[PDB]
């Protein structure tokens, strides 16, 4: 599909067996999702954006299916106020940035 | 251009007659440069992301060429991270996601 950028890129993704919306995020190198409990193995993480940093957990390998394609890998779970997909998994979908 | 997104989509950007570098951003809705000055009047205004809330001077109307092409539009100036170009000047210049 083409999204245009006049509203939120928001889609629907599938984790862990729960669907979420989640924003298409050409500007966020990892994957960021709210508050949720996945199981696995995880190691703590620190990230920056506007604002500071905030503490996340990084759980590897988990698959996520983003608007009906599929990808698997890194997922950073912690206290953002919006799902956020980035490139990690952008690129997996063949996601790309045109005009 | 197609860009992908194995790397960081940064680009170059011409403001008040400089040369930046500056993050695609399809996650920001509004443009947020770092710290600089830039002609005429601004209004303060507060921006939150993930790290929370931060102070920023809001520019309206500013001509900004990005990659070549045309915006005219709002941008915010201080304590980002990195030069990000938000949807408000994305779909200045056509900007859409694509896969
Ligand atoms: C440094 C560039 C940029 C500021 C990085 N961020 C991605 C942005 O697209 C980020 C995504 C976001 C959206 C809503 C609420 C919080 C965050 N946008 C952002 O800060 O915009 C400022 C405000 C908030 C939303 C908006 O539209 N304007 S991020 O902080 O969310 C982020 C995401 C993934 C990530 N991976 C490693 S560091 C890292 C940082």
């Amino acid at each position: 599909p083409q999204i245009t950028l006049w509203k939120r890129p928001l889609v629907t993704i599938r984790i862990g067996g729960q669907l979420k919306e989640a924003l298409l995020d050409t500007g966020a190198d990892d994957t960021v999702l709210e508050e949720m409990n996945l199981p696995g193995k995880w190691k703590p993480k620190m990230i920056g954006g506007i604002g500071g940093f905030i503490k996340v957990r990084q759980y590897d390998q988990i698959p996520i299916e983003i608007c009906g394609h599929k990808a698997i890998g890194t997922v950073l779970v912690g206290p953002t106020p919006v799902n956020i997909i980035g490139r990690n998994l952008l690129t997996q979908i063949g996601c790309t940035l045109n005009f």
